């Protein structure tokens, strides 16, 4: 019953997903049997404050459907296991989206985001041993409704979290 309209984990090539500003986000490249690379993404920047981190995902059709769902695999750390005083650190993040069927170029600055919600983290991680952090992986699902244009953009904006996002997944379920 499930369609994927984006996988980002499964994708072949570049997701050619944008950040704002270029510092903030990064990619991500772990690399297969095969050397095929895994991108996933990720920011930290719990140093100073006053984070407005961005990372847009590239056009995605929708194939004609009209309600679906965006499901976020990732990983946040504690933020009482870093020092207090040193700067922000939150344990939420925000996700937007803006419909529309101008393929791809460049974005940001006007557009109008929808914010679908913010994402909160059931289970942060500690400096308590990597390998062992997938098991830290939490999973939030959310849909959207009646759809307009023949694709849409996700958006996420970081605010000092400290966060990998490890899978986004969009399906429609007919």
């Amino acid at each position: 019953n499930e369609v994927n309209l984006l996988d980002s984990r499964t994708v072949m090539g570049d997701l050619g997903w944008i950040a704002f500003p270029k510092n903030g986000w990064e990619e991500i490249g772990e690399v297969d049997e095969n050397y095929a690379p895994i991108h996933t993404y990720q920011v930290c920047k719990v140093m100073e404050q006053n984070q407005n981190n961005w990372l847009l995902t590239s056009w995605i059709s929708n194939e004609g459907a009209s309600r679906i769902f965006i499901e976020l695999k990732f990983t946040l750390r504690d933020c009482n296991s870093l020092p207090g005083g040193l700067g922000t650190c939150k344990e939420t993040f925000n996700m937007y989206y803006f419909e529309s069927d101008d393929q791809n170029g460049r974005n940001i600055k006007e557009n109008q985001y929808i914010k679908i919600d913010t994402i909160a983290a059931d289970e942060s991680f500690t400096e308590l041993d990597l390998g062992d952090r997938v098991m830290k992986l939490n999973t939030e699902v959310r849909d959207v409704g009646p759809l307009s244009k023949k694709g849409f953009y996700l958006a996420f904006q970081d605010v000092g979290a400290c966060i990998a996002l490890v899978s986004v997944r969009v399906y429609y379920k007919e």
